[PDB]
């Protein structure tokens, strides 16, 4: 889309690979969605149970290490971090499951 | 004595602002691993109240953004269970206002170095 790519929500419409670009092991390649994920975006049966673990653009700034690298195909904002699941929530379980599912999947596509 | 009253949300969806400050919403700023680096003074104090925010969010992720281009993980450790998440986010160098982007980035990365 016209949007600069951090911008950008995946659909059904124009879903994660036309937002986002193919999953992938590199550095630079997205590794999380399942193909049901990766084809409907936040269309996503259970897109606000992974949401809920997405930063605010204060906590994505404020939790995180923020870097800055200038290489031949551009200059980057790099980001690392780490997010704590809440164990007391009753949903963590359920959370854990939905995360196993996304994380690597494409590691099982054929 | 007393957690902060804006403490409510997970760690995640909170806003800093000057009531709610980045180092009462998101801890000290330091070197460690998972520690933020992020924010001179001025904008450690004032959060999203600070006057330039627009122009640090505009590189922040959506919802979908952040899981569809980073790289995410799920560790699990004495302290809890944790998802890890890498990424970067290209600059537009066509844009004019970019060489102003990266000062903006640079004054507040690391910032915490220069002062107590």
């Amino acid at each position: 889309s016209k949007k600069p790519r951090q911008k950008r929500t995946a659909t059904k419409a124009y879903n994660v690979t036309q937002a986002f670009g193919r999953r992938g092991p590199e550095q630079t390649q997205g590794n999380f969605g399942d193909q049901e994920l990766i084809r409907q975006g936040t269309d996503y049966k259970h897109w606000p149970q992974i949401a809920q673990f997405a930063p605010s653009a204060s906590a994505f700034f404020g939790m995180s290490r923020i870097g800055m690298e200038v290489t031949p195909s551009g200059t980057w904002l790099t980001y690392t971090g780490a997010i704590k699941l809440d164990d007391k929530d009753p949903n963590f379980k359920d959370q854990v499951i939905l995360l196993n599912k996304h994380i690597d999947a494409y590691k099982t596509f054929p």
